[PDB]
This record gives structure tokens, sequence and C-alpha cells, in this order.
């Protein structure tokens, strides 16, 4: 699916190039800037007011996605999270980072679950996708004429298509009204409709009209910003129709801004009536201010919340993993954006004459070229600080300096030197939050960062070919290096940019296989253990079955053990060691199953690691909840219903003539193991003799058996293997590891595990009998959130 | 005297400056551009080459130094140390890192001596400083008259003179020479003399010979440099003479560079018969080639080296305390007085005019202001930069950066720009060099560095009175904001540098006092108790006493014991901690001494530290050695002599009734220690129940007691306080501690200590008879290497 998405994503991206390309054959840059500068003031604070409304609208988008969702936040929060997802996401859509992946970061902290904000977004984003076909017919169906005429198609095939539309809709209404499940409601505001296979979770009456009225003063309002920009304007009824389809389009071309076959459809329909300078200069404005601006304003505002954060909570923050990082990644792709259309341009005039005169004329193509170059490699470094490469983080910085200097150098461009600088005063502030010492070398292809590059380069060469057309071209043009030669400088940038862009992209496919996955040896066996004894997991005693593959950090301080499961790669814990390497290892198994083009899996993490697991792009789901009773508060003086019940089970077993032993690893009655292990029926000599056994026994004869999984510090203690015999009293049992706790107790360890119970209800309760302190254990996987696979799922259903 | 001595420095260097504009009234900034431009370029060729073999000599002249001190020495190290240590000395002087400073640096590597080190460095100072009266002396002995005219004194006087110098040279040289000891010398080129209180070592004839022989060559190689430069010259003894009259001049001035005073007698002499331009064009460049050339270099090849050794031996350096810090603090230093000479220059004509098309006319106005605010700043910056401030280093590269970006925008001052950005490079290189986090507003108060910045400010003010002499001075100038008003624009500055200069400099002075030196409380004696149980070092229970001061990290993991005696602050012993926890605390201490105007001394000290008392400035003085028993290969089945002996100790003791007792604290008789310590004779119940008492009885009686430091882990183990009866046998004692080392062998104790020896001769032997593994303890001290200090001595001493 990815390969052909993104194939099938630049082919669009492409021929909507050449769409727009032709669509503006009659116009010149020189009739583009005085239609730029025609647009009066007023008109432009029009337009202002009419984003900052339309954005405005957007958060009561968000609020009803969450009464749907059925999550209470502040309204602070809402606000922030409504504006940021909707800036971000409607800016650079799926390539970096989109509104699911804000909305989760944001909105993981009040504690919202995954599910939850899962069901937020979708709901944000079909709302918009499926109010478009009815807001469109709508549209069309006042003043057909005006419709028909701006469609080029007839007044009765426009007219029935909106019928069929409408009716189509309200067929669908009944139908799913129909099977409405009384009694039960999910939110105040919903409904769970059957159709016989799944339960469906649809919005309530008043919700969906409230959404709809959303939707509607949303689009108004966006279309309203590109409305004011025009000149001349045709009726709006045809002018609304067409931005809503010209929009449909820009979605489902899966284009990250739209860019491209918005405009492309827009010129389109109004090339002739309103004519291309005016409509070209609209269009551009439109996408500066509606999409461009509040991309940096979320960008900024988030980027401020960080930095707050880390000025106040610098004690609470330690490894951060938040929200500079992609943030910042962004910024610099724009920064390598800046850079490449900047070189496509021609230069003014007036500066090239007076910076002729300080600098040597060669020195401005060289400039010029090494310019382009730096722009090509600040796009693909936006990878490397998207995954929080100290090494991106510190060349990066490097180029932008040296990217804005050359800005001076070239045709003085202080407004590109200018933002550049900007961009790299921010990424300076935030050092720390590139914190692995990885290689450069060493980071996965990703195909999405490479397609992007493409797409930029292709608009690169789109612009130059628009904005040098005034010269003929010929084959002396590569070789021309003049002052006033504006046009060559283009030319030999942009054939470098291609050609870099190229070699890095081959460099970075063609490249060594990944070593195999293989399980570990002796040595690594016992660095494990190493490892493990010094440390507080003691859950990591599974890693010396040696049956799952250990990857350790560089320091060798610490590993995380994971196994190969179809397409997908579990880890079985969080990493052993500190916060910091445990965040490196994290890190270090996304990149591994990024090249084994397998899913990242984490099996039952605690919530201290639920941050990294964010960051590396995981949804924690609640898997199971996880009992360890604490030995400070045990005492067995004590009082309670339980605790007189334990006493007694305790006191009966001793009277009885049960006997609990402890044996030391090495010295274990492997004979008498075998046999109960065989009578119960991994086991094995190796993995049994890593661990100190309890052996309890009934009148001499051993009844029961089971490891102890501990660390050289006093910690935490838990048991994984435990077996009793079908004909072993009942309550023998429960004073096996009654009498475990008492031992450990006596030890003077701080806390003891029992196990984890998922969702079992005789589990659960056997579990309860102790009073332990229960914990929740997550699951991370994948975000898979994609609106059209959801909108086919339910399609499908329907049907 | 440092008070006295920096305001007496300052005087001479503003009377030379005062001395060197009268001396060129008749001579404009034109003249001195055209007489730089007139020395041709085989001139300027034989300049450098006279300075390359000036440089070569000076090798020599550091391996003349290793012969006098006994020290062996690789080619390469001494070169580079020659020439580093004459490269920074020579062009710095006191200031900032000096020569003895680069020396004992380097030459620590590989393992001189500190005392051999000072002894390098004194002669490699004295033999220039009594050679130059000689050398003068014998120059002007040749053609008396061109001499006599040079001076403008009579002949016969300074015939008289020269006699007088080479008779009291011959009389002094008679007198060492009569009271040679025979038989020993300290190394093979030496002598030792006697003059009743303190034994004196020369160098040996062949060694003066060779050394006046090397100074000889080495002056008039540099003299040379400068005769060279010169159109038009003298007759060259009169030259050279003059030449040697003005070094000592510079010397004895302490000015820095020798700056100022040099000048001021070379013009002096040479006023009239050579003409004010050529000769102050010669001085200028002979500056630029034989004093700030070498000293980039230098500072260069010694960058270099540490960026190396940073690069080969990543794993060996952890925290980083080399050349860096005092290199780069040189470096930053120097580009604040470019950009505070550039403001005092004017511009271009050609560029002001170009570049006034390209920017605002009052944004050349405000960036040459604010340039020059941020040279004072980069002169005060780089004291933090000494000190490895972190916030010092971010701030410094940011200043670098803007700096040199006004310097563009100024007057395109592109070479200012060039130097200030490579500076930024070198900086950033570096980041790990600067580690402490501490504030920038509690660096203490340097006078040096005050005085330095006081020195430079003036410095251009007295270059701005020379490059704008043109003009007529008015009350008006001040508010012309023009293009062409380069004057205005050179004033505001000035004034500026001054008010900001004097500002800082009165709020740096004028701060809160320091609070006094209390001992510490219940709380901290709680919290140091916690780190030592949870560190290796056992040594730190000393700390428990609460005689004495306790410093602490604020990360409060590690701490630092310390106490005040006359005018010296003696901490005890290292941090106790992890290594950047030691490196923190022990700037800490440093800073602490310096608000408290105190000399920082450590008492023994390990070697394992020895690099960062060399950071804040100490020298390690072997202070005695210090034996600890490994357990690991000690036991009692061996074989030995004084193994044996030790076994007959043991036996005889457990024959006659000697029986040892473990105490944990709290458990103690008191009443018995007591009265033990009664009969012996800090001894505190506080103090004796935080450790382990190991009682050894007679029969029952007890007949020693000794308490046992001793930490959480098994590493390491100590006694301090052990008293024994008067009455006791005498092999008891050794009984005990034998019993004290077989029970930490039972406990699996990795090593064991028993105590420093100083330099006695029975306590070695008795430490002797365990065959224990000896480890040199330091005492870190103050360098002081005053030549002027050490010659009045030797002059006292002789007289
Ligand atoms: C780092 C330093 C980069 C080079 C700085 C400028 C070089 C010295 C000035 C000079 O003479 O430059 C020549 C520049 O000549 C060149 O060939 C320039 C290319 C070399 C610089 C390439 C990198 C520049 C951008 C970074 C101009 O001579 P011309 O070719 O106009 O004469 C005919
Ligand atoms: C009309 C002319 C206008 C001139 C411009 C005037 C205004 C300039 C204001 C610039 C201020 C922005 C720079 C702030 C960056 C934050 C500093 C920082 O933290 O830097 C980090 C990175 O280190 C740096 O030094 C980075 C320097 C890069 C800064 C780049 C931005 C300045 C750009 C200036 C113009 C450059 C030239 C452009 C045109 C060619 C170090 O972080 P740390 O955590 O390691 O250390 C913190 C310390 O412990 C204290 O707590
Ligand atoms: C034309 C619209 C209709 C058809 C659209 C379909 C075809 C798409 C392909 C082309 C789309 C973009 C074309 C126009 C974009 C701007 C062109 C432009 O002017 O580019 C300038 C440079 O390029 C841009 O400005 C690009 C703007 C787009 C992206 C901006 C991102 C902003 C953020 C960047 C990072 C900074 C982050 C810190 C700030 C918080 C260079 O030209 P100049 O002559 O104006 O500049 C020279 C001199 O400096 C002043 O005159
Ligand atoms: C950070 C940004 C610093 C300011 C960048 C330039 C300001 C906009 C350009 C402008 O109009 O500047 C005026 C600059 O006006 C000023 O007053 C300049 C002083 C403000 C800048 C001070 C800091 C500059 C150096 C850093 C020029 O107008 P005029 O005063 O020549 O008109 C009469
Ligand atoms: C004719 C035009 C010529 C144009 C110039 C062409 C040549 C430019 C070459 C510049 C290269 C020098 C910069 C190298 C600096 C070392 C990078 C570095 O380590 O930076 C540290 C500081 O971080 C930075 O990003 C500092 C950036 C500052 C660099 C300033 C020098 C460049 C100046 C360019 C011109 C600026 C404009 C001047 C005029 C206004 C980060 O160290 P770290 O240990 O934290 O990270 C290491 C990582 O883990 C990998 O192992
Ligand atoms: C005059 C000699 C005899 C009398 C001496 C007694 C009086 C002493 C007081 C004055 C001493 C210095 C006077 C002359 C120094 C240089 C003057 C000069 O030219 O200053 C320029 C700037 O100042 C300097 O160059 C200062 C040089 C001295 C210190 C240099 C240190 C070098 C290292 C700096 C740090 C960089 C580190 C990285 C490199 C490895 C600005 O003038 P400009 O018109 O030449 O420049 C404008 C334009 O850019 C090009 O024309």
């Amino acid at each position: 699916r990815q390969p052909i998405g993104l194939v099938f994503t630049l082919l669009l991206f492409g021929l909507a190039l050449v769409a727009c390309y032709h669509l503006l054959r009659e116009i010149d840059p020189g009739a583009l800037h005085d239609a730029i500068a025609d647009v009066p003031r007023p008109a432009l604070l029009g337009a202002l007011s009419a984003t900052a409304l339309g954005f405005v609208i957007l958060l009561g988008y968000e609020w009803s996605a969450s009464r749907f969702a059925g999550v209470t936040l502040p309204m602070r929060s809402l606000a922030t999270g409504g504006f940021s997802a909707f800036a971000i996401g409607n800016a650079v859509g799926l390539s970096l980072l989109s509104g699911g992946s804000v909305r989760y970061r944001l909105y993981s902290r009040h504690g919202i679950g995954a599910a939850e904000i899962a069901r937020m977004t979708l709901f944000a984003s079909l709302s918009l996708g499926c109010a478009l076909p009815v807001l469109a017919a709508l549209a069309a169906l006042c003043d057909l004429d005006d419709a028909a005429s701006a469609l080029h198609l007839p007044r009765a095939l426009v007219a029935v298509i909106a019928i069929a539309v409408l009716s189509l809709a309200v067929g669908l209404v009944a139908f799913l009204a129909r099977h409405r499940l009384p009694g039960e409601r999910p939110s105040p505001d919903s409904l769970l409709v059957r159709l016989g296979r799944r339960s469906l979770r649809l919005p309530g009456l008043r919700l969906s009209l409230l959404q709809l009225l959303i939707t509607a003063l949303d689009v108004a309002a966006a279309a309203t910003v590109l409305y004011l920009l025009l000149p001349e304007t045709p009726p709006f009824a045809a002018f609304l129709l067409v931005y809503l389809l010209a929009l449909a389009a820009g979605v489902l071309s899966h284009v990250p801004g739209g860019v491209g076959v918005f405009e492309a459809v827009l010129l389109a329909a109004f090339a002739g009536q309103l004519g291309a300078a005016p409509l070209a200069a609209a269009l551009l404005l439109y996408r500066l201010i509606y999409v461009v601006l509040p991309l940096l304003l979320a960008c900024l505002l988030l980027l401020f919340l960080e930095a707050r954060r880390l000025w106040v909570t610098r004690q609470a923050i330690r490894v951060a993993s938040g929200f500079a990082a992609p943030i910042l990644a962004i910024l610099v792709f724009l920064s390598g954006v800046v850079l490449l259309f900047s070189g496509a341009t021609p230069a003014i005039d007036t500066r090239l004459e007076h910076l002729g005169f300080l600098i040597p004329h060669r020195l401005i193509d060289a400039s010029h070229l090494v310019a382009s170059l730096i722009g090509v490699l600040c796009l693909l470094l936006a990878q490397g600080l998207r995954r929080r490469l100290s090494a991106a983080w510190a060349l990066t910085l490097v180029l932008l300096l040296v990217g804005a200097l050359l800005s001076l150098l070239k045709g003085f461009d202080w407004e590109e030197a200018s933002l550049l600088s900007l961009t790299a005063a921010l990424l300076a502030m935030f050092r720390r939050s590139f914190y692995r010492p990885s290689r450069l070398m060493e980071v996965p292809f990703s195909p999405l960062y490479v397609g992007a590059s493409i797409c930029v380069v292709g608009a690169s060469v789109w612009l130059l070919l628009f904005a040098n057309q005034d010269v003929h071209y010929s084959n002396q043009l590569w070789w021309q290096f003049a002052l006033d030669a504006d046009a060559p400088r283009a030319l030999r940038a942009a054939l470098g940019s291609c050609l870099l862009l190229l070699a890095l992209a081959l460099g970075w496919l063609l490249r060594a296989a990944p070593p195999a996955i293989r399980e570990p040896n002796a040595e690594e066996l016992q660095r494990a253990a190493r490892i493990i004894r010094h440390s507080d997991q003691p859950d990591g005693g599974l890693a010396l079955t040696g049956d799952k593959a250990l990857l350790f950090h560089e320091s060798d301080d610490a590993f995380l053990m994971y196994a190969r499961r179809g397409r997908s790669m579990i880890a079985l814990y969080d990493p052993i060691g500190p916060a910091m390497q445990r965040a490196e290892l994290i890190w270090q198994f996304r990149d591994l199953c990024d090249l084994h083009h397998a899913r990242p899996v984490f099996y039952q993490v605690r919530a201290e690691n639920l941050p990294f697991y964010m960051d590396i792009g995981l949804t924690a789901l609640k898997l199971g909840e996880e009992a360890r009773v604490d030995l400070l508060r045990f005492d067995l003086e004590n009082k309670g219903k339980e605790m007189k019940d334990l006493r007694y089970t305790w006191n009966r077993g001793q009277r009885d003539g049960l006997a609990l032993e402890f044996h030391e690893p090495g010295q274990a009655p492997l004979d008498e193991l075998k046999a109960i292990s065989d009578a119960w029926l991994r086991f094995t000599p190796a993995y049994l003799n890593f661990f100190r056994i309890a052996i309890v026994r009934h009148q001499g004869k051993p009844v029961a058996f089971a490891n102890l999984l501990e660390t050289d510090s006093r910690e935490l203690a838990s048991l994984d293997l435990m077996r009793v015999h079908p004909d072993a009293p009942k309550l023998t049992m429960e004073f096996l590891m009654l009498g475990l706790i008492l031992h450990y107790k006596a030890q003077g360890h701080a806390r003891f595990s029992l196990g984890m119970v998922p969702l079992f209800q005789g589990l659960r309760r056997f579990k309860d009998k102790f009073q332990p302190d229960w914990e929740p254990r997550y699951l991370a996987v994948p975000a898979g959130l994609d609106p059209l696979v959801a909108l086919a799922d339910t399609a499908a259903l329907i049907a």
C-alpha cells in the first residue's frame, strides 16, 4: 500500500503541476506581482479576519468531537489541541506530524485513553469528509443556472445529481436510524446501532445537526478568505460549490497540503471568467494566510509551551520527549523549501548591482549553487531531527547559519537569511531535545521523506520554468557566468539539487542488508544476567531463557529482549537500565524494526515509559492489571477478614506438616523438579540454575516448586514458573506464596510482585485475597488511524 | 601586592600610550598606511624567515632548561612545550595562560615532577633576564660613538657604564665560583653552591656559555625581524642596543605583551633619524609577525592536539580538563579586541557608499554601536570561558555570531566578520570543554581581567584619537547621524564601551558579602554520612567529626570537607562522589576560595584527580606514600619471611589469650573507651557512634580499641583513631590490625588501607611488615613562580 500510495500521490502532484503550468500560460511573473500588489489593504484585513473566525470555528469542531468521544477536558486544553491539531494537520497532512499525533501527545497528559482520542480524531476527520458532499449539493441547488455555468455542465444533470445526493443522504440517515438500539448509550450524545456483525457508534441527532452547522460555517469562512482576495468575483453559490469540489479533490489526492490539486481546479474553473493573474494572486495569498500562517503560529505556540515546561519543571523533565523534535523538523524542512524556491527565482537587479561592488561576481555564482545544495540537505536532515539525533542537530544548525550567510552573499536575500536565522535560533534553544548519539549514516530509509523531497524539488523546477520564461533557452546557457545572468544561476542550481537528491537517495536505498535475528550466545546471556543483577527490574529474568533475541546498548549497561512473530517484533517488557539508557534503547528498537520492515510492538509495559513509546509513535492500550503486595505495610500481626483467612491458612498449613525450603542456584534437586514438571504437564537446567528455587514439601515429599526472580538490590522480587500437583491440597499453594512473602519480608525487600491479570475471574479473586496494590500494564502498538480505512469499513458494514 | 602591582602596571601602560601619542604627532594615519604599503615583499619574507629562525632558537632554549633541570623528555614534547610556552608566554604574559602554566600542563603527562618543571620555568625566564644587561653592554661597546649618538649621552659615560656592567658580571661569576661545593652534582650540568643559609643550584660553565650563545642568537634574530622592515636603518650595534633596552623596559613594566612601553622607547630613540611613519609601520608589522602570529599558531597547535586527543581517546577522556578552555578564552578576548579596535577606526568610503543602498543608513549607526558593546562583553566573558561555564560558552557563541553579523552591517567589515566567525567555529567544536552549570552572575571578581579590559578600552580610545584626527571636535559631533560621519560613530561607540565597562565593573565589585564559614549542623552531618555510605571512599568518615566545614554539590550526591587556617583553606581529601561531581566540586572550591580571598590548598589527594587540580591552578607536591594491603592476593597459607613472622605473631597472640570483638555502632562500651582514651592521653560519642569499633582484649580486659571507616560497598575500608596502652604487649597491636585484615578478608573486602607515611622510619618499616601496596599521596598548592621573587631571593642571599 505504502509504495503504491506514495507513487500515486507523487503522480497526482506532478500532473497537477503540469496542469497549473498550462493554465498559467498567458500570464508572466510580472503580471502576478502586479496582481499581488493590486489587492487592497482592507481586503487583506478582511481575509485575516475571516481566517481568525475560521480557526475559532475549528475549536467548536474539537468540542463536538470530545462530546462524541465522551471526553471531559479543560477549555484551555481543548483550545490548544483544537488549534494545533487542525493547524498542523491541514498544513503538512500525513508527511510529518499529523492531527491525531498532536491530539494524542497533548491529551495523554490529562489521562485521556488512547481509544477515546482515536475516536476523537476519527470524528474530527470524517465529519468534514461526509458533510462535504451534502454541503456541495446544497450549494449547487441554489441558483442552478450559475452552478451549471461554472461547471460547464447541463442544468438538468447538475440538478438530478444534487437531488440524488440529498436523497441518498436522507435514505442513509433513515436506514441507520432504523437499527438504533435503545436503552444503552456510550455517551450522552451518541447512539449504538447494530447491523449483525459489528456495533457502530454514531453521534446523536442534536450532535449531528450541530456538527453540520459547524462544518457549514467553517467551509464558508475558509471560502470567504479566498472570496475577499478576488477583485472581481462570481456569484457566491457557484464559487462555494467549486471551492468544495477543489477541496474534495485536494483531500482525495492525499497531497499533504492539498497543494497543486486545489489550485489546479480553482484555476480550471475560473481561468477566463476572472483572469489568471487576479485568481493566481488570490490563490497564493489564500495559501499563505489560511494555511502557512496558522501553521507557524501553531508551531510557535507548541514550542512556547515546551520551552515553558522546560523552564518551570526542570526536575521533573529529564530525558525530554515532547513536541520540540517534530515541530523543529517541520521548520527545518520549510527552511530547505525556502532555500530551494529562493534559488529558482531571479534576483533583484538593484541589490545585485550594489552587491556586485562588495563581493567578487564569481562568488555570487558559487554562493547561489551552494545555497541550493544546503536546501536539499535541509530537506533530508529534517528526518534526522525527528529521530532526535544530536549529530543531526549540530549539522543542521551549522547548515542553517551557512545557508543564512550564503543567502546574503547570493542576492542580498535578507528575507531568506532572516527566516533561516530565526529557525537556527529556535533549533539552538532546544539542544537537549536531540539526545541520541547514533550515527547519521545509520538512519533507516524513509520513502515518505524522499517522496516529499522529490515533490519540493519538482515544485522548484516548476517555479524555475515560470519565473524565467522571458529568456530563450540554449545549450550555452549552462556555461554563462555573468552577473545579469539570472536564468543560468537557476538552471545550474536546479541541476545540482536534482543530482544531489538523486545521489543521496540511491546511496540511502542501496545499502548493506541488516544482519538476521539470532538467539543470544553464552556470553550475551551472561552479560544480560549481569545487567539484571545490577538493576531494579527482576522481570528481566525471562531474558535468560535464551529463546528470545537481546538488543544491547552501546554502553552495555542496558538491554531489551524481543522476538519476531509474523510481521511484528514484540519486546517483552521495558528496557532494563537507567532512564536515559531506556530512551536510547527504545529508539534503537524503533530503528531495528524500521530496518526489517516490521511493526514495533511492546508487550506489558509500565506507565512510566509511556511518553517514550508515544515518541516513537505507539499508543498505550490497557492490557492488564499487575498486582504487587507492599511489604512495608504488610505485617502478620495485623487485622482483617482476608488477613485472618490468610493466617488461618498459614497455621493450618504448619500443623498439617507443610515445610518450605530455599535452595541457592546450582544446588537444586534436578531429579525432583523434572519429575514434578512431568507430573504437572520453558523448563531447562540452564534457565533453572540462574535463580533461587523455593520448594514446599508435604511431610518431606516435595509438593511444589517455584523459581524466584531477584536482583542484587532488595527493591523488588517476583515469580515466573510455578507448578503444583493435582493431588496437592488447595491451601498448600496459597501457603507457598505466603511463605515466599514472609521470607521476602524477613530479607527486607521493599515490594513483591504476584503477577498480571488481563482484561480470569478466579485468578483475579485469588490475587485479591492478599489485598495487593494494583498497577496498570499497557501494550504499545502503532497508531493505525487512517480515515479512509474506517469509512471503507463503515460502508462495507452498512452494505 | 596584586592591587598595587596592577595599578602601577596600568599607569605605566597609560603613560606609554600618552608617550606614543606625542611621538606620533607629526604623522597622520594616511602616512602610516602608505608606510605600511611601502615595505617591499622581500623584506616581509626576510622578516617571516627571521621569525621562524628566532622561534627555532627558543626550542634550543627549552632544551638547555631541561638539561639544567635534569629532565629527560622526547624531542617532539620539548618542541611543543618550547614553542607553545614561549609563544603564549611572550604574547599574553601574565594576564591569561602563562609560560609556566603551559609547561606544567604539557609536561605533567610524561610524569615530570612539579619541582622540576618549576626549575625549568625559572631557568627559561632568568637566563634571558640576566643575559640582557651583558648583551646590552657588549653591544654598546662596539662603536661607542654610534651608541652614544643613539642614546644622546656622553661617550665617556656609556663607556664606563658598559665596563662597570661587564666587570660586575665577571666579579659575580668569580664570587659564585668561589663557593662551588665539589663532589655532589644534582644534574650532569649543574653546580651546588653554599652561602651559609641556603644552597643554590646554578648551571655549569658549559651550560652557562651555551645558554648565553642561545640568548645572543635569539635576541639578534628578533631584532633582525624589526631591522629588515626598516627602509632606512641606523648602525646595527646602536640599533641592537636600543632594542635590548626597550625590551628590558617592556619586561620590567609588566605590561602583558610589552606593548606601549616597547614602542614608546624605540619611537623615542629614532623619532627624527628614521622618521615616524617608517618606524611606526615597522613597529606595527614587527608586533604582528613576531608576537601575534606565533601566538595564533601556538593556540591552533594546542587546540589541534586537544581535538586529536578527543577523537582518538574518546573513552579515556571523560570530564575534559585540558587546553581548550584557556586557549579559547584568549581567542575570545582577542575577538573582543578586534571588535573594539574596528569600531574606533573609520570605514572605507567605497563600502559605505554601496552598503548605503542595501541597508537603512540609521541601521549602520545602530550596528556600529552594538558591535562595540558586544566587544566589551567579549572581553569580560573570556573569564567565564576560562572557568568552564556552559552558560559562558552559549552566550559567547551567540555574541560572536551576532558580532560577526553586525560587522558586515557596520561597514562591510568582512575581515572582522571572518575572524569572529572562525573563533565561533572553534568555540563550537569544544562545547563539552565547558561543562560547569554554575550561574554567570556568581563568578568571583577578577581585578586582572577588569584591568585588562580597561587597558583595551584605553588603547581603543588612543586609536580613536589617532585615526580621526582630521576632524575638528565640537559638542555637536555626538548628535550627528550621517553616513559620511565616521568620527561621531567612533565617539558614540567609545563612550558606550567605557560606560558599559564601568557599569559592569561597579556591578561586579559592589556585590553582597559571602556568607561566613560555619561548622555543619545535624542534618548536614547526616547527609554527609549518607553520601559516605553510598560511595567508595571511606576516608570521608573524618567529615563526621563535625569540626570542619562541608561544601555540598547542587545534586547533593557529593561533598568536600575543608577548614580555614590563617590565609589558606585546606580541603582534607578529594571530593566524595562521581568523577563529574568531583570536577564540579573542585571548581566550586576554587570559587569559594576566590570569594574569601583565600589560598586553595588540597591535602592528601590521590593522583587520579591531579588534572582537575592542574585545571584550577595547583601544583602536585609529593606529600607522602599511603600503604594499602590487597586482600585478593593476601592469604594466610602463603609463604614469606615477613609472612612467617606475621603468622608467628598471630599464633603467639592467640595462645597468650588475646581476643578480638566487633561492636556495631550504638552498642559500644563507652565507659571502657573513655578510660582507654584517658589512659593513652577527636574523641566524642557522636563521632564514635558512627562507626563499627573493633576492641581487642587481653584475658578479658580490653587492651585496645579502633574505629573502622567503612562504606556500604566492600571496595575499601580504613582505620583512623587507634590507641593502645603503654603496658600492653608489643605484638598485641600488630595482632590487632592483623585480626582486622583477617576479618575484612572474611567479609570479602577488595582492599584495605593502613595509612600514610610522609617524606617515620619506624612507622614505615612497621607498615612494610605486611608487604603492602604503596601509592603516592599529593598536596595541591598554588603555583607561585614569579621570576622577580626568585631573583630578589638570589640577590639577597648573594649579598
Ligand atoms: C538588525 C540586526 C539584528 C541583529 C540581531 C539581534 C538579535 C539577535 C538575538 C539572537 C538570540 C537568539 C539565540 C538564542 C539561542 C539560545 C542559546 C542556547 O541555549 O544555545 C544552545 C546552543 O549553543 C549555542 O551557542 C548555539 C548558538 C546558535 C545561535 C544562532 C542564532 C543567532 C543567529 C545570529 C545571526 C547569525 C548570522 C546570520 C546571517 C549570516 C546552548 O544550549 P545549552 O543547553 O547547551 O547551554 C545552556 C547553558 O547551560 C545556559 O543555561
Ligand atoms: C502561484 C500560485 C498558483 C499556482 C500554484 C501551483 C504551483 C505550485 C508551485 C509553486 C508554489 C510557490 C510559488 C510562489 C512561492 C513564493 C515565491 C517567492 O517569492 O519565493 C521567494 C523565496 O521563497 C519563499 O519565500 C517561499 C515561501 C513559501 C514557504 C514559506 C515558509 C515559511 C517558513 C519557513 C521557515 C522559517 C521558520 C521560522 C519562522 C517562524 C523568492 O522570490 P523573491 O524575489 O520574492 O525573493 C527575493 C528577495 O529575498 C525578496 O524579494
Ligand atoms: C565565501 C563564503 C564561505 C561560507 C562558509 C563555508 C565554510 C563553512 C564551514 C563551517 C564549519 C565550521 C562549524 C563546525 C562546528 C562544529 C560543530 C559542533 O560540534 O557544534 C557544536 C555546537 O553546536 C552547534 O551547532 C554550533 C553551531 C555554531 C557554528 C558556528 C560556525 C559557523 C559560522 C558560519 C557563518 C555564520 C555567519 C557569520 C557572518 C554573519 C555541537 O557539538 P556537540 O558535541 O554538542 O554535538 C556533536 C554531535 O553529537 C556529533 O558528534
Ligand atoms: C601603531 C604602532 C605604533 C604605536 C603603538 C602604540 C599604541 C598602541 C595602541 C594601538 C595599537 C593597535 C593599532 C593598530 C592595530 C590595527 C588597526 C586596524 O587596522 O584595525 C582594524 C581592525 O582591528 C584589527 O585588525 C586589530 C588587530 C590587532 C589584534 C588582532 C588579533 C588577531 C586574532 C583575533 C581573534 C581571531 C581568532 C581566530 C584566528 C585564529 C580596523 O581598521 P581597517 O580600516 O584596517 O579595517 C576595516 C576593514 O575591515 C578593512 O580595511
